[PDB]
């Protein structure tokens, strides 16, 4: 009938009758990073007529079910076309506002994002007519200013021309449009952002010049028609940065940190209709918590906890004085503090769980149920502070749907 | 043949094997608090021998397999003699040691428990002789009396009779030993610790007079051979407590605020060899957060936060502000100094996450894997300051197990 769920929180109890529309798929995989569920691979050949006519339909009637003034007579024409479409080409081409509508309720049914409370608000950029590399770097270009704007940051996304056999499948090498190099240094230290160190190695494998510095930004890898990868230096002009100044302490600029504005995913697969598009990066804006913790704290990434520490006269020999958790707040309220100041947008934590708490509640009194992944959803740090903490959720896979893909120099095979 | 797990802190990588050994059992149910798959409730009927026999074999040979020098006379002599009292008496009773291995490798294999690395120091209270409340009431005083030793905690377990036919259960109504009453007083507000208001209410309702504190500790309900549960106020001088000071902020203690010294789970079932103890309250020593954090910062608990917000002069009504880390960091410290500086036992949560990191390394490497649900393993607070955070789990049941139990209230027949 349907799964209850309590928030420990406030007491409130909710009925999920959405996970019945949930897809497919050994103990449970609770805290798998990348799990094949999450996943959707290459092919070799089209999707098999009596897979891709169902899931047609199947999306065709979510498209038209959604108006609030039914167009039933629209709807019959849009079902017949689609099906002749699929039986004369072997596939179909969505339209426009479709298409919209599928990237929409993509992000809607993304588990694992904090800000599906802004949905129904993102900007579409159709490139399904892109045919070369220096088009889809054009295309990019255009995405990443209109997404800037100048710091007042808006949600956008561009979609590539969707996979046809799996051997002409347009593809983004990067994983997010910009992201910082990782130099393993002559003197053994690692230098710039470790969690980029391979990918940093194979842009200069093939022909980027690698500038050796703390934060060096990744030039675009871009596979188009299924051809070999072309690599492109992203404008300096179209990346914006901010500089980290804390708002009392006046060493703060000394440690020569600063990050970039636009968060953008760059490796995802869009899943519609049966339809898979391999490239469609979009962007939203950050969350500090993303920059303050885990960029600049991670271990595997500019693990600066410890020099902060210092720096304030902590006892950063003994774990028990909690000298980490005074460092790591001070550092998110300058990520906070230097956005703010330098007016590009950004979110606190805190603001963000209850923004998705409104969402989750607007989502179970629209549609019956939220797909929610705890794991991600709860903050690197304050976790039972925010009320996403206390609340249960229920992960499951819906449609349309953001897959993983698999790494594409893994699967590739190279022209010469 | 072996599940990978990767910890993206150290990128070190792990083989898991052990979960093929995981027990029993509709989208995924990943942060949901008490699932049936944890749960073991009542029964009216006793063990079917075709499971019973298949369980204790199994159990038996685990225990002798323990040793580093095999006892295969012993081994052999103890199979057939426990298949003798099953086929004479229905079901067997375990050696003292046995109960001890059980006990521990219970421990060892609670998935949430964060202080594993301990497992193999348990002090093991044989009640199983029990017949009164009265007697389980003087079981459980000796019990908090050792495991307290003046502030030197030591974890602790008391092991009352094992399920007979499911109609004269052991049950303790208690959730923990030691716990404050939630009272909702005349003028609306919530008094004490608004998470036991329930159970608070029943204990008034068989006789228990209420105080009308805010720490004030409940009594002990005790349930023996499934007879009706009787009341059992605790000895104050029994029940060790730590009055909270802040190291710098001497406003601190006009908050009035203070905590019991000992964690002990009290409503959980042991299962072992196809064998159920109903009631088998246990405890270890307190890791700060769950002080500091749950039980003084979530809004259903003590909800000290704004408060103590205010008296630090902070921007409680700008949650950008950050504010509320602040405070719960200031909260965590006071506790931690306050049990410190009390001589009485108690560990950070940085300290613990390390502790538990060697453990599951020392686990892997002893029998290839550690059953740990992530979702309770990382704090509340630090989330990926913490190893934890980083590392990717594998959740299963295993045997023995500690189970959760259905309510008793909820499933007890009242005699008069
Ligand atoms: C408007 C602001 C947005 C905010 C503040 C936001 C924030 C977040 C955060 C904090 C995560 C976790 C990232 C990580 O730990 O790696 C996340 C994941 C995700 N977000 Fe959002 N998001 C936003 C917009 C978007 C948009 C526009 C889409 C899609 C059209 C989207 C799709 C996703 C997906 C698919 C993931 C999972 C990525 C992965 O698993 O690596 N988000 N988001
Ligand atoms: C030696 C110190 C110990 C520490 C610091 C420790 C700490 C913890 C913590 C932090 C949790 C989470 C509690 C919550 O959020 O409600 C937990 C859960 C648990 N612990 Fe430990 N523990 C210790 C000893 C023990 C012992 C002696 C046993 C058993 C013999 C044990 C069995 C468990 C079990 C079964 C759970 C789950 C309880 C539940 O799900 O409500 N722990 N422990
Ligand atoms: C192993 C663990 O799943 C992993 O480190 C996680 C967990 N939670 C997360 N949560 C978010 N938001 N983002 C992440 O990358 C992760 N990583
Ligand atoms: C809904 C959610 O599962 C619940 O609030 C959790 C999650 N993580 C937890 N972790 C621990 N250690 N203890 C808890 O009580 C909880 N509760
Ligand atoms: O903080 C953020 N903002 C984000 C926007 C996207 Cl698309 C993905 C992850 C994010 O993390
Ligand atoms: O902090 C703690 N210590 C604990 C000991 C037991 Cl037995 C259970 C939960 C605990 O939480």
């Amino acid at each position: 009938q349907y799964v209850r769920i309590k928030n420990w929180g406030s007491g409130e109890i909710l009925h999920d009758t959405l996970h019945h529309k949930a897809t497919s798929d050994k103990s449970c995989l609770g805290s798998i990073m990348n799990p094949k569920s999450l996943t959707r691979g290459p092919r070799d050949k089209p999707t098999p007529l009596e897979e891709l006519l169902p899931h047609a339909i199947e999306f065709i009637n979510q498209y038209y079910g959604s108006f609030k003034e039914a167009k039933i007579e629209e709807h019959l024409a849009r079902l017949e076309a689609v099906t002749k479409e699929i039986e004369t080409t072997g596939t179909y081409q969505l339209t426009l506002d479709e298409l919209i509508f599928a990237t929409k309720m993509a992000w809607r049914n993304a588990p694992r994002c904090i800000g599906r409370i802004q949905w129904s608000n993102l900007q579409v950029f159709d490139a399904r007519n892109c045919s070369t590399a220096q088009e889809m770097f054009q295309h990019i270009c255009r995405h990443i200013l209109y997404a800037t704007n100048n710091g007042n940051i808006r949600s956008a996304i561009t979609v590539f021309p969707q996979r046809s056999d799996g051997k002409h499948d347009f593809r983004l090498w990067n994983s997010q449009l910009i992201r910082y190099a990782g130099y393993q240094m002559p003197d053994g230290t690692i230098r710039g952002d470790a969690a980029t160190l391979e990918f940093t190695q194979l842009c200069i494998d093939l022909g980027w010049k690698p500038r050796y510095g703390r934060f060096d930004v990744l030039p675009l890898v871009l596979q188009a028609d299924g051809q070999d990868p072309e690599v492109f230096e992203i404008p300096p002009d179209l990346v914006l940065e901010v500089t980290m100044e804390h708002p009392k302490y006046e060493w703060f600029q000394e440690l020569g940190l600063k990050w970039y504005a636009l968060p953008a995913v760059a490796n995802m697969l869009l899943e519609v209709g049966g339809l898979e598009f391999p490239a469609c990066p979009f962007n939203g804006w950050y969350m500090g918590t993303e920059i303050g913790v885990r960029d600049f704290c991670d271990t595997q990434r500019y693990n600066i906890l410890e020099e902060v520490g210092r720096r304030m006269g902590l006892e950063t020999h003994t774990l028990a004085s909690l000298w980490k958790d005074r460092a790591v707040t001070e550092i998110n309220v300058a990520v906070l503090h230097s956005f703010q100041k330098q007016n590009v947008t950004i979110m606190d934590h805190h603001t963000a769980s209850e923004s998705f708490m409104k969402h989750m509640q607007n989502e179970y009194r629209a549609r019956g149920g939220c797909p929610a992944d705890w794991i991600w959803l709860v903050p690197p740090v304050s976790g039972s502070i925010t009320p996403v903490f206390h609340q249960e959720m229920l992960n499951y896979v819906l449609s349309p749907f953001y897959y993983y893909q698999i790494e594409p120099w893994k699967t590739h095979i190279w022209q010469n």
